[PDB]
């Protein structure tokens, strides 16, 4: 005479208990980023309730340029910029201003209402480059109109102060993948360069924006752990990447995910951050194919649009319709 | 939990419960904000009662235009100028070669459609059954047919022939069926039925969406086809056709589409519920959720008069939700 319960009631149990003020611990987690693809649905439909609950039903559209692209000392093995490996990518200098001006208006003619200068390189080492920098990141906000981000690379206090002072409200720097996966994906620089980076950023009054990769041949339980991380660095502006995977890289031949691991890892996040701004970025059209449009009815409120630095994208165009059809509304 | 009822309603069903129509009433008014509850319960329902498989279907349009029903949303009605293509029943080679072209993109099964009333002539309606023979054993898809009004004479020998789905779409509720059609009745599609039924012939009945029907009368026509056993729905969205009574009628909100979608799968369980005409129109990229949101078929390759998007990315996507063929 008992009823018989479904096997998602945990889930149901586990987002309720977040929607009154508690907290995913880190077993269960684990757990819901092991669900079934028959309960999947109910994971997403729980995570865009947590979504709800915590944030309004804006989806926050962001767009980047590659202001200087290739040559990178750096040996991410993820990357196509890398020098350590041949891809045939484009290289070129810092683009000059009116260029980046031109990108920009594009940018937000496509819905973007923010817009990050994005380097190749370990960092912008050259005061004088930095200076340009600094100039058309001014530019871009009072002429045309835009938030302004950046991810320029490893970043120290002074500089941080500058982008500070000029307007940045984004400073972007991926932690890729869980700390005890970075070994295993760069050595040219470490995560604790990338925990400087951050910390600088924030001791400056910005907001980071920090993320990374999923498809590096982490297991499961960490992109748990990363998400966790994200946490305890006060994280809530997230960039969810998935892996691209780059002819001449060493991650070239990285086994492609399956669209519902990737939108189950996307609901875990969520449930790990209920607060945060937690976004698609790059492999979105390419990994989610048509369930794309998932993400933002199941954890994720922001997306980036107009293609990314080496690869690209659809439509902006479709992007927003595709947010207009879900009944979600376009912030700012 | 402003969902509770979706939850508990869902889990009655998979007990062995039944939703009533005032449920369904208030399931199809669903807010935006509780409907992806709402699609995921539709999905339990779907995999409790079912399988994990999506059945693919396509048609040919054998025979087009000159139809002296006044249908209000057809093309292919002679009380409308519509522009439409106007040819009478294609012949034997063109007909394989667009069930070869079908299997190839991934079809399991075929249907000869036609424009008309029902088709009177006993020598047309012999070139009909010897086609529906040779794409049976030649090409070796499983053949439906979509004719119109059937009499029982010939649903036997559709039978004989090996038609395995009598096509006859109710289109919507009785209570709207006189705002859509005066040249034929709802009860002139109930003696179709029955007839394709006492010959043994799975019946596929459905309608359309955005007819101007209340969401009541869409609750009202999902009934109908539970008491009369139906258990292939096709589930069309009006494309609308300039020249047609309804070429102005809006377009619904993709998420109206599909909470119809899931409160049809709550109250037709056991059955293989699917997308027809105007999907990739008026879903747009939504599509994806009907599959995982109440529905286990899907049409590709394009309509009568109208046209689809690549079979191969309709594939792709069953394969990306997890899903299977068969
Ligand atoms: C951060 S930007 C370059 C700016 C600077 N060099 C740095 O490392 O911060 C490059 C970012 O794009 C992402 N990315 C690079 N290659 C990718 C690929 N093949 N697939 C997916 N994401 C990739 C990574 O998350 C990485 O943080
Ligand atoms: C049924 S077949 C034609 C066979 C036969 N004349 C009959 O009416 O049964 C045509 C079907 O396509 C669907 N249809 C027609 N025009 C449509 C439109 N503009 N938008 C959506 N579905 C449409 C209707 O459900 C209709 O039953
Ligand atoms: C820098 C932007 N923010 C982020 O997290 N990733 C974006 C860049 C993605 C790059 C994808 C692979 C390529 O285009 O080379
Ligand atoms: C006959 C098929 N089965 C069904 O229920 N609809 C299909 C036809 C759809 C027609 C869409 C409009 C057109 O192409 O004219
Ligand atoms: S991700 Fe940044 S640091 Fe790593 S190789 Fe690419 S450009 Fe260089
Ligand atoms: S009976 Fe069939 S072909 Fe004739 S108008 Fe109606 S739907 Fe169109
Ligand atoms: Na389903």
């Amino acid at each position: 005479q008992p009823s018989q319960v479904g096997t998602y009631e945990k889930i149901l149990t586990i987002a309720n208990r977040i929607m009154n003020g508690g907290e995913i611990t880190k077993e269960e987690a684990i757990e819901l980023i092991h669900t079934s693809d028959d309960d999947t649905m109910i994971l997403l439909a729980m995570a865009d309730k947590i979504r709800q609950h915590f944030n309004d039903n804006s989806v926050d559209v962001c767009a980047i340029v590659n202001a200087r692209s290739g040559k990178c000392p750096e040996n991410c093995k993820f990357c196509a910029q890398s020098a350590h490996h041949n891809t045939g990518v484009q290289e070129y200098p810092f683009m000059d201003e009116e260029s980046i001006l031109q990108a920009a208006r594009k940018a937000k003619e496509a819905g973007a209402i923010r817009f990050s200068i994005v380097t190749s390189g370990r960092n912008t080492n050259n005061p004088d480059e930095f200076d340009q920098i600094i100039h058309v990141l001014g530019r871009i906000k009072n002429e045309i109109g835009l938030e302004i981000c950046c991810s320029l690379g490893l970043l120290t206090y002074e500089q941080a102060l500058k982008l500070k002072e000029v307007g940045v409200t984004r400073y972007h720097s991926n932690i890729e993948t869980a700390p005890s996966h970075f070994p295993d994906i760069c050595t040219t620089h470490s995560y604790e360069d990338k925990m400087f980076t951050i910390d600088n950023a924030q001791k400056a009054g910005i907001r980071v924006c920090s993320g990374g990769i999923l498809g590096l041949n982490e297991t499961l339980e960490q992109r748990v752990e990363m998400a966790f991380e994200l946490k305890r660095l006060h994280i809530d502006s997230v960039p969810l990447n998935i892996l691209n995977p780059v002819k001449g890289t060493p991650f070239e031949s990285n086994e492609a995910l399956r669209p519902l691991d990737i939108l189950r890892t996307f609901a875990v996040f969520r449930f790990i951050l209920p607060n945060a701004l937690i976004r698609t970025a790059g492999g979105r059209e390419v990994n989610l194919r048509d369930l794309q449009a998932y993400a933002l009815k199941g954890g994720l409120n922001g997306i980036m649009v107009g293609g990314y630095l080496t690869t690209g994208g659809r439509s902006p165009q479709d992007d927003l319709q595709m947010i207009q059809d879900l009944e979600l509304t376009r912030n700012t």
